[PDB]
Protein backbone atom coordinates (compact mmCIF):
# COMPACT_ATOMS: atom_id res chain seq x y z
CA UNK A 1 0.00 0.00 0.00
CA UNK A 2 3.42 2.01 0.28
CA UNK A 3 5.50 1.49 -2.53
CA UNK A 4 9.40 1.84 -3.01
CA UNK A 5 10.95 2.78 -6.22
CA UNK A 6 13.85 0.84 -7.76
CA UNK A 7 15.72 0.77 -10.86
CA UNK A 8 14.37 1.82 -14.33
CA UNK A 9 14.08 -1.23 -16.58
CA UNK A 10 12.77 0.48 -19.24
CA UNK A 11 10.12 2.34 -21.12
CA UNK A 12 6.42 1.93 -21.97
CA UNK A 13 4.36 4.01 -24.47
CA UNK A 14 4.45 7.01 -22.46
CA UNK A 15 6.04 6.75 -19.32
CA UNK A 16 9.10 5.04 -17.64
CA UNK A 17 8.64 1.49 -16.44
CA UNK A 18 10.71 0.68 -12.71
CA UNK A 19 11.01 -2.66 -10.50
CA UNK A 20 9.62 -1.75 -6.92
CA UNK A 21 8.21 -2.86 -4.16
CA UNK A 22 5.76 -2.91 -1.46
CA UNK A 23 7.23 -2.67 1.42
CA UNK A 24 4.66 -4.10 3.81
CA UNK A 25 4.45 -7.03 1.52
CA UNK A 26 5.68 -8.12 -2.19
CA UNK A 27 7.69 -6.81 -5.71
CA UNK A 28 5.54 -4.65 -7.97
CA UNK A 29 6.52 -2.88 -11.17
CA UNK A 30 5.24 0.81 -11.20
CA UNK A 31 4.90 3.07 -14.21
CA UNK A 32 5.40 6.86 -13.93
CA UNK A 33 4.46 9.76 -16.09
CA UNK A 34 5.17 13.55 -15.45
CA UNK A 35 2.13 14.89 -13.72
CA UNK A 36 2.77 18.33 -15.58
CA UNK A 37 3.04 16.32 -19.03
CA UNK A 38 0.69 18.38 -21.82
CA UNK A 39 -0.74 15.24 -22.92
CA UNK A 40 -1.45 13.08 -19.89
CA UNK A 41 -2.70 9.25 -20.68
CA UNK A 42 -1.73 7.31 -17.54
CA UNK A 43 -5.34 7.68 -16.17
CA UNK A 44 -6.64 6.73 -19.36
CA UNK A 45 -4.65 3.57 -19.66
CA UNK A 46 -5.77 3.08 -15.77
CA UNK A 47 -9.25 3.26 -16.71
CA UNK A 48 -8.69 0.56 -19.79
CA UNK A 49 -6.84 -2.17 -17.40
CA UNK A 50 -9.53 -1.73 -15.22
CA UNK A 51 -12.44 -2.44 -18.08
CA UNK A 52 -10.30 -5.56 -18.85
CA UNK A 53 -10.03 -6.80 -15.17
CA UNK A 54 -10.93 -10.54 -14.92
CA UNK A 55 -9.69 -11.36 -18.46
CA UNK A 56 -7.16 -14.14 -18.68
CA UNK A 57 -3.50 -12.93 -18.78
CA UNK A 58 -4.70 -9.58 -18.44
CA UNK A 59 -2.57 -7.70 -15.29
CA UNK A 60 -3.72 -6.53 -12.32
CA UNK A 61 -3.37 -2.77 -11.10
CA UNK A 62 -2.85 -2.46 -7.26
CA UNK A 63 -3.14 1.37 -7.32
CA UNK A 64 -2.85 4.54 -9.34
CA UNK A 65 -2.78 7.43 -8.25
CA UNK A 66 -0.35 10.98 -7.67
CA UNK A 67 3.05 11.40 -5.79
CA UNK A 68 4.77 14.07 -5.66
CA UNK A 69 5.96 15.11 -9.56
CA UNK A 70 3.93 12.33 -11.39
CA UNK A 71 1.02 9.85 -11.67
CA UNK A 72 1.69 6.40 -10.51
CA UNK A 73 0.21 3.21 -11.69
CA UNK A 74 1.84 -0.06 -10.00
CA UNK A 75 1.19 -3.21 -11.55
CA UNK A 76 1.65 -7.33 -10.08
CA UNK A 77 4.89 -7.87 -10.93
CA UNK A 78 4.92 -10.06 -14.34
CA UNK A 79 8.02 -12.16 -15.72
CA UNK A 80 9.97 -12.16 -18.95
CA UNK A 81 8.83 -10.56 -22.12
CA UNK A 82 8.62 -12.77 -24.67
CA UNK A 83 11.66 -10.62 -26.26
CA UNK A 84 13.31 -11.19 -23.37
CA UNK A 85 12.71 -14.93 -23.49
CA UNK A 86 13.38 -14.99 -27.35
CA UNK A 87 16.96 -13.63 -26.19
CA UNK A 88 17.61 -16.47 -23.08
CA UNK A 89 16.94 -19.15 -26.08
CA UNK A 90 19.38 -18.12 -27.82
CA UNK A 91 16.94 -16.12 -30.66
CA UNK A 92 15.49 -19.24 -31.71
CA UNK A 93 12.31 -20.59 -30.50
CA UNK A 94 10.99 -24.39 -31.47
CA UNK A 95 7.90 -24.65 -33.68
CA UNK A 96 6.19 -25.89 -30.58
CA UNK A 97 6.79 -23.04 -28.51
CA UNK A 98 5.57 -20.69 -31.44
CA UNK A 99 2.65 -22.36 -31.64
CA UNK A 100 1.98 -22.20 -28.25
CA UNK A 101 2.56 -19.09 -27.91
CA UNK A 102 0.34 -18.27 -31.03
CA UNK A 103 -2.90 -20.06 -29.36
CA UNK A 104 -3.01 -17.48 -26.30
CA UNK A 105 -1.64 -14.14 -28.28
CA UNK A 106 -4.50 -14.68 -30.69
CA UNK A 107 -6.97 -14.89 -27.85
CA UNK A 108 -5.10 -12.21 -25.77
CA UNK A 109 -6.03 -9.88 -28.78
CA UNK A 110 -9.60 -11.61 -29.05
CA UNK A 111 -10.31 -10.14 -25.52
CA UNK A 112 -9.04 -7.10 -25.92
CA UNK A 113 -11.70 -6.80 -29.00
CA UNK A 114 -14.09 -8.17 -26.98
CA UNK A 115 -14.08 -5.14 -24.61
CA UNK A 116 -14.26 -2.58 -27.57
CA UNK A 117 -10.62 -1.63 -27.98
CA UNK A 118 -7.61 -2.50 -30.04
CA UNK A 119 -4.36 -2.49 -28.96
CA UNK A 120 -2.14 -0.89 -32.20
CA UNK A 121 1.13 -1.93 -30.61
CA UNK A 122 1.48 -5.81 -31.08
CA UNK A 123 5.09 -6.75 -30.57
CA UNK A 124 7.00 -9.03 -28.27
CA UNK A 125 7.92 -6.62 -25.33
CA UNK A 126 4.40 -5.94 -24.90
CA UNK A 127 3.51 -9.86 -23.80
CA UNK A 128 4.99 -11.21 -20.63
CA UNK A 129 4.43 -14.55 -18.90
CA UNK A 130 2.99 -15.18 -15.66
CA UNK A 131 4.89 -16.12 -12.52
CA UNK A 132 4.19 -19.07 -9.97
CA UNK A 133 1.06 -20.70 -10.38
CA UNK A 134 0.35 -18.31 -13.79
CA UNK A 135 3.67 -19.54 -15.41
CA UNK A 136 2.48 -20.89 -18.12
CA UNK A 137 -0.18 -17.61 -19.58
CA UNK A 138 0.98 -14.95 -21.68
CA UNK A 139 -0.02 -11.85 -20.45
CA UNK A 140 -0.66 -8.59 -22.99
CA UNK A 141 0.56 -5.07 -21.79
CA UNK A 142 0.54 -1.37 -22.55
CA UNK A 143 -2.61 0.32 -23.52
CA UNK A 144 -0.86 3.44 -23.94
CA UNK A 145 -1.96 2.84 -28.25
CA UNK A 146 -5.20 1.82 -27.83
CA UNK A 147 -8.20 3.32 -28.79
CA UNK A 148 -11.83 1.87 -28.50
CA UNK A 149 -13.34 0.61 -32.67
CA UNK A 150 -16.71 0.54 -31.68
CA UNK A 151 -19.73 2.27 -29.73
CA UNK A 152 -20.47 0.57 -26.23
CA UNK A 153 -23.79 0.64 -26.67
CA UNK A 154 -24.29 0.02 -30.96
CA UNK A 155 -21.19 -1.61 -31.49
CA UNK A 156 -21.26 1.08 -34.49
CA UNK A 157 -17.32 0.32 -35.88
CA UNK A 158 -15.49 4.00 -36.18
CA UNK A 159 -15.33 4.95 -39.83
CA UNK A 160 -12.45 4.21 -42.36
CA UNK A 161 -9.81 7.53 -42.50
CA UNK A 162 -6.37 7.42 -44.71
CA UNK A 163 -3.45 9.70 -44.42
CA UNK A 164 -2.68 8.50 -40.60
CA UNK A 165 1.09 8.95 -39.19
CA UNK A 166 2.57 5.42 -38.57
CA UNK A 167 0.94 4.39 -34.55
CA UNK A 168 3.29 1.97 -32.97
CA UNK A 169 6.38 -0.39 -33.79
CA UNK A 170 7.35 -0.07 -37.19
CA UNK A 171 9.07 -3.56 -37.35
CA UNK A 172 5.46 -5.31 -36.79
CA UNK A 173 2.77 -2.66 -38.44
CA UNK A 174 0.58 -4.05 -40.70
CA UNK A 175 0.89 -2.28 -44.66
CA UNK A 176 -2.61 -0.52 -44.35
CA UNK A 177 -1.03 0.91 -41.69
CA UNK A 178 2.03 2.04 -43.53
CA UNK A 179 -0.22 3.19 -46.27
CA UNK A 180 -2.01 5.55 -43.64
CA UNK A 181 -5.38 4.00 -43.43
CA UNK A 182 -6.84 3.51 -39.82
CA UNK A 183 -5.74 0.39 -37.78
CA UNK A 184 -9.15 -1.92 -36.58
CA UNK A 185 -9.21 -5.14 -35.45
CA UNK A 186 -7.64 -7.13 -38.48
CA UNK A 187 -4.10 -4.76 -38.00
CA UNK A 188 -3.81 -6.16 -34.47
CA UNK A 189 -4.25 -9.86 -36.47
CA UNK A 190 -1.43 -8.76 -38.92
CA UNK A 191 1.20 -7.40 -36.72
CA UNK A 192 0.93 -10.95 -34.93
CA UNK A 193 1.59 -12.60 -37.79
CA UNK A 194 4.36 -10.50 -38.26
CA UNK A 195 5.63 -11.38 -34.91
CA UNK A 196 5.35 -15.25 -34.93
CA UNK A 197 7.60 -14.87 -38.28
CA UNK A 198 9.87 -13.32 -36.20
CA UNK A 199 10.09 -15.69 -33.90
CA UNK A 200 10.43 -18.14 -36.92
CA UNK A 201 13.09 -16.81 -38.45
CA UNK A 202 15.35 -14.24 -35.78
CA UNK A 203 14.74 -11.39 -37.76
CA UNK A 204 12.72 -9.98 -40.40
CA UNK A 205 13.77 -9.07 -43.66
CA UNK A 206 12.38 -5.20 -43.02
CA UNK A 207 15.22 -4.82 -40.73
CA UNK A 208 18.54 -3.16 -41.07
CA UNK A 209 17.34 -1.10 -43.68
CA UNK A 210 18.85 2.57 -45.08
CA UNK A 211 17.21 6.43 -45.24
CA UNK A 212 17.97 9.54 -44.81
CA UNK A 213 15.19 10.47 -42.24
CA UNK A 214 12.76 8.99 -40.17
CA UNK A 215 9.80 9.81 -42.56
CA UNK A 216 11.74 7.85 -45.63
CA UNK A 217 12.95 5.16 -42.68
CA UNK A 218 8.89 3.74 -42.14
CA UNK A 219 8.60 3.83 -46.32
CA UNK A 220 11.27 1.92 -46.95
CA UNK A 221 10.25 -0.89 -44.47
CA UNK A 222 6.70 -0.01 -45.87
CA UNK A 223 7.97 -0.80 -49.39
CA UNK A 224 9.84 -4.29 -48.54
CA UNK A 225 6.45 -5.56 -46.53
CA UNK A 226 4.45 -4.73 -49.86
CA UNK A 227 7.57 -6.01 -52.28
CA UNK A 228 7.88 -9.56 -50.06
CA UNK A 229 5.53 -11.49 -51.55
CA UNK A 230 3.76 -14.30 -48.17
CA UNK A 231 5.78 -16.84 -49.88
CA UNK A 232 8.48 -15.52 -49.94
CA UNK A 233 8.79 -14.06 -46.29
CA UNK A 234 7.41 -17.54 -44.60
CA UNK A 235 9.58 -19.69 -47.39
CA UNK A 236 10.48 -22.82 -45.72
CA UNK A 237 8.28 -23.11 -42.71
CA UNK A 238 4.84 -23.97 -42.18
CA UNK A 239 2.20 -22.93 -44.92
CA UNK A 240 -0.13 -22.08 -41.80
CA UNK A 241 2.01 -19.12 -41.17
CA UNK A 242 0.84 -17.62 -44.77
CA UNK A 243 -2.64 -18.75 -44.13
CA UNK A 244 -2.56 -16.92 -40.89
CA UNK A 245 -1.16 -13.94 -42.69
CA UNK A 246 -2.74 -13.74 -45.83
CA UNK A 247 -5.71 -14.11 -44.16
CA UNK A 248 -5.40 -10.98 -41.97
CA UNK A 249 -4.71 -9.32 -44.99
CA UNK A 250 -7.65 -10.10 -46.38
CA UNK A 251 -9.89 -8.97 -43.70
CA UNK A 252 -12.27 -5.81 -44.70
CA UNK A 253 -11.66 -3.24 -41.94
CA UNK A 254 -15.17 -3.56 -39.94
CA UNK A 255 -14.60 -6.80 -39.94
CA UNK A 256 -15.01 -9.39 -37.13
CA UNK A 257 -11.92 -11.49 -37.93
CA UNK A 258 -12.10 -15.62 -37.09
CA UNK A 259 -10.22 -15.97 -34.27
CA UNK A 260 -11.66 -19.73 -33.77
CA UNK A 261 -10.15 -20.40 -37.66
CA UNK A 262 -6.98 -18.90 -37.08
CA UNK A 263 -6.20 -20.45 -33.62
CA UNK A 264 -7.46 -23.92 -35.64
CA UNK A 265 -4.69 -23.81 -37.86
CA UNK A 266 -2.24 -23.48 -35.63
CA UNK A 267 -3.72 -26.56 -33.76
CA UNK A 268 -4.55 -28.95 -36.30
CA UNK A 269 -0.46 -28.02 -37.00
CA UNK A 270 0.65 -28.85 -33.84
CA UNK A 271 -1.73 -32.10 -33.83
CA UNK A 272 -0.14 -33.27 -37.28
CA UNK A 273 3.33 -32.24 -35.60
CA UNK A 274 3.02 -34.69 -32.52
CA UNK A 275 3.29 -32.28 -30.05
CA UNK A 276 1.79 -32.93 -26.42
CA UNK A 277 0.03 -29.92 -25.44
CA UNK A 278 1.43 -29.46 -22.24
CA UNK A 279 2.71 -25.86 -21.53
CA UNK A 280 6.67 -26.54 -21.82
CA UNK A 281 8.06 -24.21 -23.38
CA UNK A 282 11.46 -23.49 -24.34
CA UNK A 283 12.70 -21.96 -21.60
CA UNK A 284 11.04 -24.07 -19.02
CA UNK A 285 14.21 -26.30 -20.94
CA UNK A 286 16.46 -24.13 -19.43
CA UNK A 287 19.14 -25.92 -17.45
C1 LIG B 1 12.22 -10.91 -10.05
O1 LIG B 1 13.46 -10.75 -10.69
C2 LIG B 1 13.52 -9.94 -11.84
C3 LIG B 1 14.72 -9.90 -12.53
C4 LIG B 1 14.85 -9.11 -13.66
C5 LIG B 1 13.77 -8.36 -14.12
O2 LIG B 1 13.89 -7.56 -15.27
C6 LIG B 1 15.12 -6.91 -15.44
C7 LIG B 1 12.57 -8.40 -13.45
C8 LIG B 1 11.39 -7.56 -13.96
C9 LIG B 1 10.42 -8.27 -14.90
C10 LIG B 1 9.36 -7.31 -15.47
O3 LIG B 1 9.61 -6.56 -16.35
N1 LIG B 1 8.04 -7.35 -14.87
C11 LIG B 1 6.92 -6.53 -15.25
C12 LIG B 1 7.02 -5.56 -16.23
C13 LIG B 1 5.90 -4.81 -16.52
C14 LIG B 1 6.00 -3.78 -17.63
S1 LIG B 1 7.01 -3.98 -18.88
C15 LIG B 1 6.63 -2.63 -19.70
N2 LIG B 1 7.24 -2.22 -20.96
N3 LIG B 1 8.12 -2.88 -21.49
C16 LIG B 1 8.68 -2.43 -22.76
C17 LIG B 1 9.70 -3.13 -23.38
C18 LIG B 1 10.20 -2.69 -24.61
C19 LIG B 1 9.68 -1.56 -25.21
C20 LIG B 1 8.66 -0.86 -24.59
C21 LIG B 1 8.16 -1.30 -23.37
N4 LIG B 1 5.64 -1.91 -19.02
C22 LIG B 1 5.22 -2.59 -17.79
C23 LIG B 1 4.19 -1.98 -16.85
C24 LIG B 1 2.98 -1.49 -17.31
C25 LIG B 1 2.09 -0.91 -16.43
C26 LIG B 1 2.43 -0.75 -15.10
F1 LIG B 1 1.56 -0.18 -14.22
C27 LIG B 1 3.64 -1.22 -14.64
C28 LIG B 1 4.53 -1.81 -15.52
C29 LIG B 1 4.72 -5.06 -15.85
C30 LIG B 1 4.70 -6.04 -14.88
N5 LIG B 1 5.78 -6.74 -14.62
C31 LIG B 1 12.44 -9.19 -12.30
Amino acid sequence: NRYRLGRKIGSGSFGDIYLGTDIAAEEVAIKLECVKTKHPQLHIESKIYKMMQGGVGIPTIRWCGAEGDYNVMVMELLGPSLEDLFNFCSRKFSLKTVLLLADQMISRIEYIHSKNFIHRDVKPDNFLMGLGKKGNLVYIIDFGLAKKYRDARTHQHIPYRENKNLTGTARYASINTHLGIEQSRRDDLESLGYVLMYFNLGSLPWQGLKAATKRQKYERISEKKMSTPIEVLCKGYPSEFATYLNFCRSLRFDDKPDYSYLRQLFRNLFHRQGFSYDYVFDWNMLK
